[PDB]
């Protein structure tokens, strides 16, 4: 598990 | 459609 980031616009640990 | 850009570390339109 770690950090992640979505760029989609929308911009956000799992 | 939308880009979509992903990071998670590793880092990529629908």
């Amino acid at each position: 598990a770690s950090v992640q980031i979505v760029y989609k616009a929308e911009f956000x640990y799992k």
